[PDB]
């Protein structure tokens, strides 16, 4: 079976209460300590307020869940728990619940952020540079500690513009990774899906994080949102393959014992690889570089294992000025 590159075993040596997270017994706080003020953001699992704690007046958000599964429920908030205050991670204040309707809520600590469909056709070159830095600090902090995201995109990464804070945010399909597991396909967000996902490769890993941040980093530089467009998620294996090709994308299949569904094979076809210079325009020309087109191709890859880790990709000449100014200090 795969395996990841790094990381590989933090889980088998931590012990098992770290990890097992359906024993999880929740400490309850006050419902009524917290006030919604006023609606944020929602999505499929639940809808987000900026809220208000009554006693110490401070903001907060408020994260009201839809319902779902006890075991869901403690997933997230005991990857929560582990990742508490860690760099660039949505901090988790207090769990509390309706005593009448048992709804529970997550409270966090308050972050003021600009959509991504309003930031990110101003964002320029440096910023990007800045934010996708920032964003990588979150990710390598969460695979250090055995964590996958799984769900890494646009509206998961709340950015704070005029602060220039960044907070990956909405744990709620992220997962511990054991080596040797089969884990569900059924997760990320359509645009963000890596190949694994699409072709039914079930012992994925923290990788599979970096195939998004690739998306996300394509969608930046060339200001094309999103940059893979399926329809659906045969559709988007199509439109990656469009672009990747499909020599590598066979010889992906025949390395991991992997064949394509027949309906899949036919909506595939053939498809040489498209140079990222293709996607240059007069309109993104200023954020596209050689660094930033060498990063992007290095994270774009079908096989997972040879995707840059969050470590590599920091590394990468692309942030050669972001770390010289953060050397700095
Ligand atoms: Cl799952
Ligand atoms: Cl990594």
């Amino acid at each position: 079976m795969s395996k990841a590159r790094v990381y590989t075993e933090v889980n088998v040596i931590r012990p098992k209460d770290y990890w097992d997270y359906e024993s999880l017994i929740v400490q309850w706080g006050e419902q009524d300590d917290y006030e919604v003020v006023r609606k944020v953001g929602r999505g499929k699992y639940s809808e987000v307020f900026e809220g208000i704690n009554v006693n110490s007046k401070e903001k907060c958000i408020i994260k009201i869940l839809k319902p779902v599964k006890k075991k869901k429920i403690r997933r997230e908030i005991k990857i929560l728990q582990n990742l508490c205050g860690g760099p660039n991670i949505v901090k988790l204040l207090d769990v509390v619940r309706d005593q009448h309707s048992k709804t529970p809520s997550l409270i966090f600590e308050y972050v003021n952020s600009t959509d991504f469909k309003v930031l990110y056709p101003t964002l320029t070159d440096y910023d990007i540079r800045y934010y996708i830095y920032e964003l990588l600090k979150a990710l390598d902090f969460c695979h250090s500690q055995g964590i996958m995201h799984r769900d890494v995109k646009p509206h998961n990464v709340m950015i704070d513009h005029e602060l220039r804070k960044l907070r990956l945010i909405d744990w709620g399909l992220a997962e511990f990774y054991h080596p040797g597991k089969e884990y569900n396909v059924r997760v990320a967000s359509r645009y963000f899906k890596g190949p694994e996902l699409l072709v039914d490769l079930q012992d994925y890993d923290y990788s599979l994080d970096m195939w998004s941040l690739g998306c996300m980093f394509a969608g930046m530089i060339f200001r094309k949102e999103p940059f893979f467009y399926g329809h659906d998620n045969q559709d988007q294996l199509v439109k990656i393959a469009k672009v990747l090709g499909t020599d590598e994308l066979n010889a992906y299949l025949n390395k991991y014992q992997l064949e394509l569904d027949p309906q899949l094979e036919a909506l595939v076809g053939r498809h040489s690889r498209k140079p990222w210079s293709k996607f240059i325009n007069a309109d993104n020309q200023h954020l596209v570089s050689p660094e930033a087109i060498d990063f992007l191709d290095k994270l774009l890859r079908y096989d997972h294992q040879d995707r840059l880790t969050a470590k590599e990709a920091m590394a990468h000449a692309y942030f050669a000025q972001v770390r010289a100014a953060e050397t700095s200090r």
